């Protein structure tokens, strides 16, 4: 037998009284500036290569359109539940959205390489994400 009294758990302590009404953000307003992704990490600074073609044309083309398109990319933090694909999967899609955006368009031929630089940029990022992800200890 065993039907002892059990089933009592509670934890709540909202100690954050916010009675302030001063949320001024300086001065900046004109027309309208889009910006709604959700919360994806944005590359701050980098040095090493992101994509390696190997062919002359494929090489010159990349460095040629280098200024045409940005270098930053939206990616999420890795995890133990899944592999890099967890973030790399949407990493490419999201990038394609801002890449193929009406703001700028490229030829059918450019889309070929553009997809490579972006794709490789997603996986190549996993190396860094893991470097910081592995580190345990927030001092």
């Amino acid at each position: 037998s065993g039907l002892v009294p059990r089933g009592s758990h509670m934890s709540n302590k909202p100690s954050k009284p916010k009675t302030n009404m001063k949320h001024v953000a300086g001065a900046a307003a004109a027309g309208a500036v889009v910006g709604g992704l959700g919360g994806y990490m944005l590359g701050s600074v980098m040095s090493r290569p992101l994509i390696h073609f190997g062919n002359d044309y494929e090489d010159r083309y990349y460095r040629e359109n280098m200024y045409r398109y940005p270098n930053q990319v939206y990616y999420r933090p890795v995890d133990q539940y899944s592999n890099q694909n967890n973030f790399v999967h949407d990493c490419v899609n999201i990038t394609v959205k801002q890449h193929t955006v009406k703001g700028e368009n490229f030829t059918e031929t450019d889309i070929k390489i553009m997809e490579r630089v972006v794709e490789q940029m997603c996986i190549t990022q996993y190396q860094r994400e893991s470097q910081a992800y592995y580190q345990r200890g927030a001092s």
